[PDB]
């Protein structure tokens, strides 16, 4: 670890941009403080659309995770495109790539659990990668089953989160900017309608389900993410299904007609 030289803090454990004094390579260091080699498997989980975990340095009373370093996260890129708006071809490519990474680790029975713009990294080659996988403060992207107390949720929670992000890239506003758990759950219910046994069997048996939840109708998906086309709205619709079992999987999402004309644009980045 005396092998590394900090360059700057880039994320808040904390994450630093570091320079390996020997290899001379620049990386991202995750400093963790406050017993599972779930991490040891993550180490072998390599894919072009997943930020690579280079090393795990366990010494003293700290745990440092050395990762591949990308220059910009999707959040910063979105604000930089706020007035112009991320072009659809670029949006499509990004969606497509993330779905590739998710399909990959999901087939390995590994979930990210906390997908969000800041956990998505981009480079100048037009690539976007999943970063900072969580292990078993913003609730904006949490799927409803989690919000409802599901202890053993599936890979479908990453799809929900990605769907929210998809919606954000298109509209340039958070789909569900909740500021507390109930508020998050209620902003979700206000948009897609309160879930019931019809559209989500077993929902009322969810640990935090409350028969007293207000009952809202589902608003038209045409009001949710304009001016996205029919294909896009069809895909988002299936990524946002209440029932985790009916929610589309990453793999099947790859075959959605929306990705028929998918290309790989190269973003104009201002590093
Ligand atoms: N999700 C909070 C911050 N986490 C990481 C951020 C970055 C990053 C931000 C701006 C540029 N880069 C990186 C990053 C990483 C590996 C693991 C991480 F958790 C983060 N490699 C990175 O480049």
């Amino acid at each position: 670890m005396e092998n590394f030289q900090k360059v700057e803090k880039i994320g808040e454990g904390v994450v630093y941009k570091a320079r390996n004094k020997l290899t001379g390579e620049v990386v991202a260091l995750k400093k963790i403080r406050l017993a599972i080699r779930e991490i040891s498997l993550l180490k072998e989980l390599n894919h072009p659309n997943i930020v690579k975990l280079l090393d795990v340095i366990h010494t003293e009373n700290k745990l440092y995770l050395v990762f591949e370093f990308l220059h910009q996260d999707l959040k910063k890129f979105m604000d930089a495109s706020a007035l112009t708006g991320i072009p659809l071809p670029l949006i499509k490519s990004y969606l497509f790539q993330l779905l590739q990474g998710l399909a990959f680790c999901h087939s390995h029975r590994v979930l990210h659990r906390d997908l969000k713009p800041q956990n998505l990294l981009i480079n100048t080659e037009g690539a976007i990668k999943l970063a900072d996988f969580g292990l078993a403060v913003t609730l904006w992207y949490r799927a409803p089953e989690i919000l409802l107390g599901c202890k053993y949720y599936s890979t479908a929670v990453d799809i929900w989160s990605l769907g929210c992000i998809f919606a954000e890239m298109v509209t340039r506003r958070a789909l569900f900017p909740g500021d507390s758990e109930i508020d998050q759950l209620f902003r979700i219910f206000r948009t897609l309608g309160t879930p019931d046994e019809v559209v989500w069997p077993g929902v009322t048996s969810m640990p935090d389900y409350k028969p007293s939840f207000p009952k809202w109708a589902r608003q038209d998906f045409s009001k949710v993410v304009p001016p996205l086309d029919e294909d896009g709205r069809s895909l988002l619709s299936q990524m946002l299904h209440y029932d985790p079992n009916k929610r589309i999987s990453a793999k099947a999402a790859l075959a959605h007609p929306f990705f028929q004309d998918v290309t790989k644009p190269v973003p104009h980045l201002r590093l």
